[PDB]
């Protein structure tokens, strides 16, 4: 088990500088000791120092948790020095605290030691330490049980931070729900036929009522865990450049240089959007050229490589544009990753049901080059060889790939030593990822789940691999992610919305046109969106009367002409006398 | 001028009762007693008796303030006993404390005599009492200024209350949002011809901006004034009927039965559309006869009575269907006035421009019974017939003709006396009206405008007048309406919206009716519809970043293993140690 070891610093020393990192050593030393944490040095391989700290005076961490609480009770995250008996203190926000004491500058309490603007650019990595017996006793708990309790999750928040517990939250209501995409789907396979409007109708409504309700939830759970309003408080972002500095003050970056990198996008998109759109023209040329005398196996296959690429070259091009707060950061970034995806795993799908499916007379000169009717019934057997081979690709390229390549690089005290050197070469752990592979799979379940009515199904049985899969991928495939607060998921609601508006239009055309004017598409299409909103209206207002967290708060806030008439008597004497005088 | 007088009560006393009515008076004499108010009685004619009651104990009153500023501290409404100079009073907020000293139960720091359900029956009118030298102050300001800027909606908010204020602004706002619509209709009558959809998209983008400036508007009043936030109190009806009582001890109505009041709507509704709607088309039939060989200028003279008969059923209705809140009864009542006013004042434009138009051959049975081509420039005119008569009769009824009946019925200290006799037979003053009005008007400029783009134009004169004639029909014409509070407009926002929504589907279906396929007036509509919410989106977007509102809370709240190395010098020199020894 843990030694007592709360935070450990890697600090990689190389022999290049090896006077001047010395000489940041020494200052690292200095900058954890006004503080009040007990640092050790060890030995590091690959020519590193390990250093590890913790909290010892119990006087200086009850004082920063006393002002940590008051900073979030100002701000009205908290709506309620012995004050840590009375509300428990947990490992996720403890861990949070000794981070924010590291990281946080001077004038704020802490000792700003950030690895990346100060004179310490040889730190890379602040991590805090795995738990191998409540990893494995958590592994064994959740592989032998057919759901998930509330428990469980508020286990995860208790351990791992906030962020983590939504995201599992998040997963589990959504393979909760899928239930009913399913047996729909299943039901319309089974006597209905093949591209019915019914089943569209009735996608579209589980998406507003399954999106609708995710809110709710997540604003309920929001209130219970008391972080209801974090999203308000605003963090500054360490590598955040300022020229011009003016009044408490606050650093002013000029818009315009922002704006000038933002459209810097533009040309960005329109290169991918052509790049991307010739190679699944030719994919599909090659396809059908071969079919009049496997390459959208190919190309699913060999897709990731510039997916990475891409997401690579977009990282870049966020970091460039300087961002001054974390949240703004965060939701550009996952802009950029949404829409490059979204065109990517979307594409295919797009063309092989809006173009080859109602003119397709338009790809001749690349048959004529390669060198005919159309298949209507053709983006069905797509759509299923689109699904379960990724459904391959995904689960091979996340669990057994790590583990062989983790299995290929690795083939008194010095057990934990030697555990926490394997620990330190891990990645972190990012949890966007996974919130934009379940966005995309919602995104298929919304707008192409009517060509192929069983494709929920599968959906479901990997949603039930994937509430463990991922898991795993934290207990031995990544480093222990700092725990952070988070009020709701994020941007991601946008994007859930939008899909499911998406949805709404491109089902009942996809229908229309495969079924088989102008007219009649337009029509439908017409009713699909109009429905669509009016089934919004509806689940928007029963739901908003339907939750304890206003009830526990109104509860607490429960909890916390003048001298004629002198008398009285003489005032209904005079009122008798005219009851009296007004009969005559 | 006025003797201190408070507030006056009428207490009418039939000789029927003669008795009873009596010893209510002992009762209303007493109820007058405990709270503190100085009261006397005189002479009041048909047979009443008027009361003049007035705060006497300045310590009861400061007392009664406290309470109500505690209150609503406690509720969210105030952010930040000698208070009374500190937070100088106002002639509003101290007649509605007085108002509800008067009103409110015995167990909440009042004396109820609320004049509906309790023995004293007999009650039926509690007013304030006017201002002469205000009144005509006022009148000479507003009659002698081109616009009016914010003191003078201030002033009215210190003297007639919150209500009166929030509606004269909303006027004020709308009628200067007026004049863009009126010079690009100007600009279309004079070059761009007749029915362009230039202009139906400008009316749409116009009509957002408009809507969305307002909202940010009544956002900074609210939180000016300090009463941000009141509409999340309940206020309880005193006229609310309860059968069973549960437990604080609120009283529970059984839903059902609101339920089985409320299906009684439908028919209602039904019963009125089907017989308007024969209505409009007979008149229809009547005037083409006329032509094929005056009757819509007759139904628009004719239709006031019919409206207010059913104006009257509908309240009747309302007040039959139980309602336990202030607010939701109100609301009950405008969605009701709202949907009775938009189909008396729209069908005959409608069946003119969707029935008449594309297909005239639907009403031959009607024309063959009265005893041929469709004219597709006659709604133009149509809807001229339509707004000016209405300006002028609008202008009647509301302005001269209660002058008239007034001067009919008209023809040591009994000056004062005689004043408030005339002024106690007054109609109690409605907000609701005006605001009805006004968000008809509004629906005429956003889809009808395009078929007689100069139409803007008339109404933005009419506004003139109208911001000047209400004030007047306040002045004489009505008694001082009792200072309420309120947060915004109240539920009119939805009917702008749902009117705004409304006219971009249906002004460019009219442009494309008129101007000559299925197909193109579907693309022409769902064009029209996408484009007006990628406008709101964007305009909403935009506004979300410009209030100093937010800044002056802002500004609020930021003023309120162990062992082997103990000490630091050996930590240093064995890491020093390590970075020697490293170099082998
Ligand atoms: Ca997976
Ligand atoms: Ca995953
Ligand atoms: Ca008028
Ligand atoms: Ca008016």
């Amino acid at each position: 088990s843990n030694f007592g070891v709360d935070f450990v610093i890697h600090y990689k020393v190389p022999a290049a500088e090896r006077d001047e990192a010395e000489a940041g050593f020494v200052q690292l030393i200095r900058a954890l000791t006004t503080v009040g944490l007990a640092t050790e040095v060890r030995h590091g391989e690959n020519e590193s120092l390990l250093v590890f700290v913790k909290v010892a005076s119990p006087d200086l961490f009850a004082k920063q948790v006393y002002r940590a609480r008051l900073g979030d009770w100002l701000h009205g995250v908290r709506v309620s020095a012995q004050a840590l008996q009375d509300e428990p203190v947990v490992e996720a926000e403890r861990l949070r605290l000794i981070y924010l004491m590291i990281t946080k500058p001077h004038n704020e309490g802490g000792a700003g030691v950030t690895p990346t603007n100060a004179k310490w650019k040889h730190v890379e990595s602040i991590f805090p330490l795995h738990s191998h017996s409540f990893n494995k006793e958590w592994i064994k708990k959740w592989s032998s049980k057919y759901t998930l309790e509330q428990t469980d999750i508020d286990n995860i928040r208790d351990k791992f931070g906030e962020s983590v517990a939504f995201y599992f939250a998040f997963l589990r209501s959504y393979f909760r729900f899928l239930v009913i995409p399913s047996a729909f789907g299943f039901g319309a396979w089974l006597l209905l036929g093949q591209f019915s409007y019914l089943y569209a109708l009735l996608c579209g409504l589980w998406s507003v009522v399954f999106f609708e309700y995710w809110k709710k939830q997540e604003v309920d759970l929001a209130v219970q865990w008391g972080v209801r309003g974090v999203s308000s408080i605003q963090q500054s972002r360490p590598e955040f450049e300022w020229e011009h500095e003016a009044e408490e003050p606050v650093k002013v970056y000029p818009p315009m240089k922002r704006v000038k990198t933002q459209l810097l996008q533009i040309p960005f998109a329109l290169a991918c959007v052509v790049a991307l759109g010739a190679l699944i023209v030719t994919c599909n040329s090659l396809e059908v050229f071969i079919n009049e005398v496997l390459p959208t196996i190919f190309l699913v296959i060999g897709t990731p490589t510039i997916s990475g690429v891409l997401m690579g070259a977009a990282e870049k091009l966020n970091a460039m544009e300087n961002y001054a707060t974390v949240d703004a950061h965060d939701a550009a970034l996952i802009q950029k990753q949404f829409v490059l995806n979204f065109m990517t795993s979307y594409m295919a799908l797009f063309f092989t049901a809006f173009v080859y499916i109602p003119f397709g007379h338009i790809l001749h000169p690349f048959l004529n080059f390669w060198r005919f009717q159309i298949n209507p019934a053709a983006i069905s057997n797509q759509m299923f060889y689109f699904t379960v081979t990724a459904q391959i690709v995904n689960f091979a390229t996340e669990v057994v790939v790590p583990y062989i390549k983790q299995q290929a690089f690795q083939k008194e005290e010095a057990e934990f030593l030697q555990r926490v050197r394997e620990e330190c070469t891990l990645e972190e752990y990012d949890v966007s990822g996974d919130y934009r592979e379940m966005v995309m799979q919602f995104g298929y379940v919304a707008m192409f789940s009517v060509a192929w009515p069983l494709a929920a199904c599968c959906f479901l049985v990997n949603n039930w691999v994937e509430l463990r899969s991922d898991a795993l991928k934290i207990a031995i495939s990544s480093r222990r992610p700092i725990p952070w607060r988070t009020d709701s998921i994020g941007p991601w609601l946008t994007a859930l919305s939008f899909l499911s508006w998406l949805g709404s239009i491109t089902s009942s055309a996809i229908v229309y046109l495969c079924s088989n004017k102008a007219w009649g598409l337009l029509l439908s299409i017409l009713f699909a969106e109009h429905f669509y909103l009016v089934v919004q209206l509806a689940v928007r207002f029963v739901l908003s009367k339907l939750s304890p967290g206003l009830q526990k708060e109104r509860k607490e806030r429960f909890q916390t002409f003048w001298q004629r008439q002198r008398g009285m008597q003489e005032t209904i004497e005079i009122g008798r006398r005219m009851i009296e005088q007004q009969l005559a």
